[PDB]
């Protein structure tokens, strides 16, 4: 299963291409500056077999909870509604958005300790760092 190591709560300390990525799901100008100011804080938890990753920050707050492998409804930090489904491969937790016909996916994996968020939409992709606090 999930790895014990993504337990717990990490800081984002790099982000790139995150603007681009944001364009490509949608979101509109004055949301975008706010969401490239943002050093949010990632907490991820389990109990039993439901998974949760909460996201705090100063603008928006999200939290997902599931099951690896089984569909659920999302709404994400910009308010998209989401059939979304986490799997694991090979480490690393994928999670996959499906909405309006569109889709993107979440790729968290952990790289020397740090948990590295590769987010690809349309051929675009955003890479954001986070360090264990
Ligand atoms: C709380 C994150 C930024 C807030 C800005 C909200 C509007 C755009 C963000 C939508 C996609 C968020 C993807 C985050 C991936 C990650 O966990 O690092
Ligand atoms: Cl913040």
């Amino acid at each position: 299963g999930m790895s014990n190591k993504f337990l717990g709560t990490w800081k984002l300390v790099s982000s790139e291409n995150f603007d681009d990525y944001m364009k490509a799901l949608g979101v509109g100008l004055a949301t975008r500056k706010l969401g490239n100011l943002a050093k949010p804080t990632v907490i991820i938890s389990k109990k039993g077999d439901i998974i949760t990753i909460r996201t705090e920050s100063t603008f928006k707050n999200t939290e997902i909870s599931f099951k690896l492998g089984q569909e659920f409804e999302e709404t994400t930090a910009d308010n998209r509604k989401t059939k979304s489904i986490v799997t694991l491969q090979r480490g690393s937790l994928n999670q996959v958005q499906r909405w309006d016909g569109k889709e993107t996916t979440i790729k968290r994996k952990l790289v020397n300790g740090k948990m590295v968020a590769e987010c690809k939409m349309k051929g675009v992709v955003c890479t954001r760092i986070y360090e264990k606090v």
